[PDB]
């Protein structure tokens, strides 16, 4: 698939924003506290490289990722921080890891005791692995304290390995109600107990965490959706600063008609004119990320708000304008106008989902610009 | 980002859509053609393995939605003409005449001042397909003394050729065939102006030609039919056998048993109710197995399996019957035993249409053919 570069639909991204957001939150957590930055899935559709380079510029001394390929990635634009692949790797590709010197996690001592063959029988080049224990998300990880004791002692009984961290997961941090949250860093705590040796690098938070769980166990937090300007519990909590929107939808009228009252518009005719109406056509449709769901929504053109009327297209969507306008006007789908504003979170709630996934849904088909 | 190193693939089966655009071919009239409609890169599948497939099967043109689409086809080696069916901002007219693409053109004003740009110059002529709008309600001349002026001008200046013209139907899937043919209607008057007609003229997609074979013009625009989908969702039954050609797998990558009483994914939102086998499968709503794919059950072993708990960015969880270890197959579109999951299902899930499904399958899940 290309990317629309002769359309007028286009993704801006503030990097300054992502390294502004990612130097706060630094300046808020102890001097022996590592931060690294989550780029996962594209840098939540803003485009990971950038997102990283960006956050390395903010205090970021870390990354991580979401797959084996996302790693490599990263290490092929020149990334040489240290970089976990937040998920079970498959052991045909052990040696990949070795390769690109990446850090895996893992979560049965299985996949140790068969990646322990195919492993030189001394390497100079150790695997780094972070374990990762599972108190409360059922994800995956050990249900130890002692599955983990045996994870460990069995890591540290092979050359071959070198144990970089211990980890945990958070699924409630973002939640009003703390009281699961406190179990899981309960079953957590539980476990670091039944040790008698730490790695460099322990880990249990998130944005949410780091944002209202400040005071909480660790030397490493993995920084994410915050790093993006967005607010991890949708509205349900305030930052602890000011985050800053890293990401703005952009295109443009390229076509506006006059429609008479009574005309039926877009498939199934869903939408009937009422009166004399200004039509205009917008060149993003939900192959690009802009769902069907989203009719009722309203962009912005000229500083005013425009209610997208009828059924989005594939490729395209109908806004009623307000007064006549010619086309090639800027249509503000997502950002700042005049003295509205489309927020990710409100594109979401009209979704009924998170901003999470409305970020990871825009196409590639919509080029990204970075200043 | 491919991941091709992660146990997760989508299938095309690009045997399947030529077979679809085969039997649309052998039902047509014939002499009328049929232009396989590929954009948004397929629908899904990939634009380029999708073209080929349907030029096997018969397809002697194609319908992109974008420039830059259209350049991918002519770079990819297609000499078979290509229209663009959105409006081409002027300042590209060169391009097109360069990769020598049809153009759709819907205003008066674009064809008076991609005039001046153009020749100049004799040479080659720039495809010209008119269209006017009798209902959608998105681009167009919508009246017929209109566009009268259109083919006026074009036929003119040796600098257009007028190629064809043709409109869009909006409700041609719907039982209630009303809206349908007052379209038609206006669109035939229209022509009813028109002392000649262009090489092509087009009116019909998926929809209309499964259902409304009888409308007149020259030439179809085949869309998700070609590529096994019930243009009407699940309202009327395809006009013949349509094969799906998408498939999209995975496989588990960690099992394990819980106590009951135990949580999971975020929120909490999923409660164990007694000991029991969890899956995990790499993938999530970053791959466009959207959150609200929640309640929905997949199949391995041939053996329907409930996600439950929350979808994650890049995985979710699912409930097993039979434990089991890791490495099988997880079906979550396709056949497997005798159970079967549709991107229909999938769309009804989701509460939208498998168009839209077929087009969120991120980029990140390598598409294989065979
Ligand atoms: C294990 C894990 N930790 C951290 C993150 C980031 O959490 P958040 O995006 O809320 O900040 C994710 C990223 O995909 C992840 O799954
Ligand atoms: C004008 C036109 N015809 C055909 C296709 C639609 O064909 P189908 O409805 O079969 O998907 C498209 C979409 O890109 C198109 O807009």
């Amino acid at each position: 698939m290309v990317v629309g570069w002769h359309r007028p639909t286009r993704l801006h991204i503030d990097t300054q924003a992502i390294t502004e957001n990612v130097q706060k939150e630094c300046q808020r957590l102890p001097e022996g506290t590592a931060l690294f930055a989550v780029v996962k899935a594209n840098g939540y559709g803003h485009g990971a490289v950038e997102s990283a380079k960006a956050a390395k510029k903010g205090g970021a001394t870390g990354f991580c990722v979401a797959l084996l390929d996302e790693a490599i990635e990263l290490r092929e634009a020149g990334v040489q921080d240290p970089i976990l692949i937040l998920s079970v790797v498959d052991l045909a590709y052990v040696p990949l890891l070795i390769q690109y010197d990446l850090s895996v996690t893992v979560a049965t001592q299985e996949w140790l005791e068969a990646a322990l063959q195919q492993l030189t029988p001394e390497s100079n080049t150790p695997l780094r692995v972070h374990l990762k224990v599972d108190t409360g998300m059922g994800r995956i990880g050990f249900l130890t304290p002692e599955e983990t004791k045996q994870a460990v002692r069995f890591v540290q009984s092979h050359k071959e390995f070198l144990w970089e961290g211990i980890f945990t997961h958070f699924s409630t941090a973002d939640e009003i109600d703390t009281s699961y949250f406190e179990k899981q860093a309960g079953r957590f705590k539980a476990v670091l107990a039944v040790l008698e040796e730490l790695p460099r690098y322990v880990h249990v938070s998130n944005s949410a965490t780091a944002l209202w769980h400040p005071d909480v166990p660790g030397n490493m937090i993995r920084y994410g959706v915050a790093m993006y300007g967005l607010n991890p519990s949708g509205n349900k909590l305030a930052p602890s600063y000011a985050l800053k929107p890293a990401l703005r939808l952009t295109s443009e009228l390229i076509h506006v008609k006059r429609l008479a009252a009574g005309e039926g518009i877009g498939y199934g005719e869903t939408y009937v004119t009422e009166a004399e109406e200004w039509i205009g056509t917008v060149p993003i449709g939900y192959a690009d990320g802009w769902l069907r769901h989203l009719q009722g929504f309203t962009v912005l053109v000229n500083g005013k708000r425009c209610e997208i009327v009828g059924r989005v297209c594939m490729d395209q969507c109908m806004i009623r304008l307000a007064e006549e306008v010619p086309v090639g006007p800027v249509v503000t789908l997502v950002g700042k106008d005049g003295n509205e504003e489309n927020t990710l979170q409100m594109v979401a709630e009209k979704l009924e989902t998170i901003h999470y996934e409305v970020a990871c849904t825009f196409s590639q088909r919509i080029p990204r610009e970075y200043n």
